[PDB]
């Protein structure tokens, strides 16, 4: 009964958060067994935003420069290190509310939730896509970096996005857990186009399912189309090309809903190609791309 | 940067979640001190569910009947009670994960955070809003009641919906965390109509000030209107007749903004009359209005 964006419970990452000071700067980290992990830009004064040297700028920071605290309990660093984009501090005590977890970079179009935070304490939590071009549609403000995006399953926590900064577009960018930038963005106060920005047409398919699932079906037709055919009518759209997997992906829905993966193609093909009409879908007025084929199952289990 | 549906850290609130199981049916509790809360409509089998005597039903269960379980601790239940739609539940130890709270009652209108859960395991969190007819737009499942709806405020959680039921429409009703019902429905399996879905006018223009802040102003014209004009101009859209109350309530987004509060209803009135024109607001092709003003002042903070 119903459908919404829906983000993971984000009990298992607060207990991660922390707040992180070297000199003007404050963002927040994450807290996992004796290790603290932020965006490398904290060691960056004003002055050195526009191209910094980070090799350089580490260099005059010592293991005192960096303050973390995980509410009240202030952590004592031992050991600090960059590795890419991401700093590595060594806290001296272990987290007791570390979770199951794992590092992993998602590959574009797969949802993540992120928890907002700001001087290391939780405010919010949103369900996230990471879009074609490698941005991400996001909430963020000041003193937002090092919020993490993730994806929960059983009891292990898949760590995948940290913040690090917007783009002119109002849209952000980030890293995953090891310090990789996603897309080409680099860590440094500069104009960076994000690209065009495509729609994940596997997701849109994915989205139509919980249509029909919910009861959402003045959109199905008596058409059909071919793989190549829906391609071409939707490239015009900038919309991703639908692949062989991307239809094995939607077997299990398509098997669900006894509505081949085709047939989907021919009723998304006249929605680009005609509009709404002022309809809605999942009391949406567009075509949502942000809830991957696997959202919508363990929503509409 | 951006502007999305933000529920509140669900932290707080899974330390609360439990299982309960009174004969066939399982579902949710909500374990506070030493009380566990739960929908009454645990003890009916299923030929009591079209009119079921709750009085008559309580009258056969024992506190034996009642298992609960935090995740594989078995809570002792040691005095059960009704009050209203919603059983309290006493085991026999306290929930040392029980964060400040209070039970409070919204208003129509006042947004909320929910925690879908299932066999007392969190599954995920998203926003809701307390429709003008006293519905919620939610997302439900066999085994989703019991999940409760809750506001974070600094370190106090604010319960104030409990899960219980859909409506033939798709929408659901539920009950405060004292076993009232909000609206006029009842705990019955009958079909109950949930009455005309009104739209939050004031949650509109406030979603309309966070749009300008964050660099939407297509919308925006020379134009303004009177509190009268709007209303009427607002009514055949079945819109909540805007109060004088509504317009302080937007005082401080208005004046932050530089846009009178009836320049933007002046800016409404055209959506309303003329649609959206293909174009779109804060990623959205409809007038969202679950955005209460508050709900804009903590994420553009
Ligand atoms: C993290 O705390 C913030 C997050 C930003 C604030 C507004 N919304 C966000 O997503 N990150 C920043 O402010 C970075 C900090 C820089 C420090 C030095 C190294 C590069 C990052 N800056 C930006 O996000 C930034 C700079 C900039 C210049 C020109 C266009 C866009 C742009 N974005
Ligand atoms: C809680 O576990 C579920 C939540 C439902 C399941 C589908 N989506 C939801 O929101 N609640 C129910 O299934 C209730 C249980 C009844 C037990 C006996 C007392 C009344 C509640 N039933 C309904 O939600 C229900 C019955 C019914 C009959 C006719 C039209 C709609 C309707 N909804």
């Amino acid at each position: 009964s119903g459908f919404r964006k829906m983000a993971f419970p984000s009990g298992k990452v607060e207990g991660c958060m922390v707040q992180v000071i070297c000199g003007t700067t404050t963002l927040n980290g994450l807290w996992l067994d004796d290790v603290v992990y932020c965006p490398r830009h904290v060691i960056c004064t004003s002055e050195d935003m526009f191209n910094p040297n980070y090799e350089d700028l580490l260099i005059r920071k010592s293991n005192h420069n960096f303050l973390v605290q995980a509410g009240n309990v202030q952590l004592r660093v031992i050991g600090h290190s960059m590795q890419n984009c991401v700093l590595k501090l060594k806290v001296d005590t272990a987290n007791p509310k570390t979770p199951k977890y794992k590092f992993v970079r998602i590959q574009p179009g797969q949802t993540f939730s992120v928890l907002a935070c700001y001087n290391g304490s939780p405010s919010g939590v949103y369900q996230c896509a990471m879009r074609p071009n490698f941005t991400i549609k996001g909430s963020f403000l000041n003193g937002s970096c090092g919020s993490v995006g993730f994806n929960i399953d059983y009891d292990c926590v898949s760590f995948c996005y940290m913040h690090h900064m917007v783009l002119p577009t109002g849209v952000h960018a980030g890293t995953d857990l090891e310090g990789n930038f996603y897309g080409p963005f680099v860590d440094r106060q500069t104009a960076q186009a994000a690209g065009t920005d495509t729609t994940i047409t596997v997701n849109v398919l994915a989205w139509l399912y919980a249509a029909v699932i919910n009861g959402d079906r003045w959109f199905l037709n008596r058409f059909t189309t071919t793989l190549n055919d829906f391609n071409l009518v939707a490239m015009k759209y900038n919309y991703e090309p639908l692949t062989q997997d991307h239809v094995d992906i939607l077997g299990p829905l398509s098997a669900q809903t006894g509505i081949a993966v085709l047939d989907m193609c021919a009723s998304l093909k006249e929605l680009l190609q005609n509009g709404m009409n002022g309809r809605t879908i999942l009391g949406s007025a567009l075509l949502e791309d942000e809830f991957t084929p696997f959202d919508v199952v363990r929503q509409c289990s």
